């Protein structure tokens, strides 16, 4: 047993794995040990994050659990190569793991139910309520729209700001309830939904 395991010098150190997948392949390392028999046989282990990653006998690394990018997106993973000698010799490598984002969150409204009380003579053009939804995924841009067709003659919803404005003065349709949506313009998850109730003071 003249020497330790040495990792291949040009193994990638920056590895990326998609969030929300257990048993996902992260990458593969290799350490060689130019020695005869059991002094030349390399075994792999991890020095940290053992509940989150595992390594196989050929140096392939997999997630043990679903990673959540929204909770943490980076791991400095220590890989250990040990030979089979009676006095074992070890070497280590740090890998820098990046967790990649998927669209797994719909926009979430600040309120499940917005309620607003307006004066009967509120002028046409008044913006009287702002709604707001947040999307925790990476690069998301939230846009707003009114789902319910039957109020589209009464109110307009600004697609960027979420400001709700009056199109015509109020008379007899003393409340009106409808659904608003918030969606990631380039996302794939469903829209977030919230109810809006407008109450007219007589
Ligand atoms: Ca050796
Ligand atoms: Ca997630
Ligand atoms: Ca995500
Ligand atoms: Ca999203």
């Amino acid at each position: 047993n003249d020497n330790a395991p040495v990792f291949d010098p040009y193994l990638p150190r920056n590895l990326s794995v998609v969030e929300e997948e257990a048993n996902a392949f992260v990458g593969q390392v290799r350490a060689t040990d130019p020695d005869a028999g059991i002094n030349g046989q390399v075994h792999y282990s991890l020095g940290n994050f053992n509940n989150l990653f595992r390594i196989t006998s050929n140096g392939s690394i997999y997630t043990a659990v679903k990673l959540n990018r929204e909770a943490r997106d980076h791991y400095e993973l220590v890989v250990v190569a040990t030979d089979g000698a009676v006095h074992p010799r070890h070497s280590t490598l740090t890998l820098y793991i990046k967790v990649l984002d998927i669209d797994d969150n719909s926009p979430v409204f600040t309120n499940s139910t917005y309620t607003v009380v307006v004066e009967e003579n509120l002028p046409a053009g008044t913006s009287f309520l702002q709604i707001e939804a947040k999307d925790v995924d990476l690069g998301a841009n939230v846009s707003y729209r009114i789902r319910s067709p039957e109020v589209k003659h009464l109110f307009a919803l600004h697609p960027f700001t979420g400001e709700l404005s009056l199109l015509r003065s109020l008379d007899y349709e003393a409340s009106i309830t409808f659904l608003a949506e918030a969606f990631d313009i380039y996302g794939t998850m469903p829209p977030g939904i919230a109810t809006v109730t407008v109450i007219v003071k007589d």
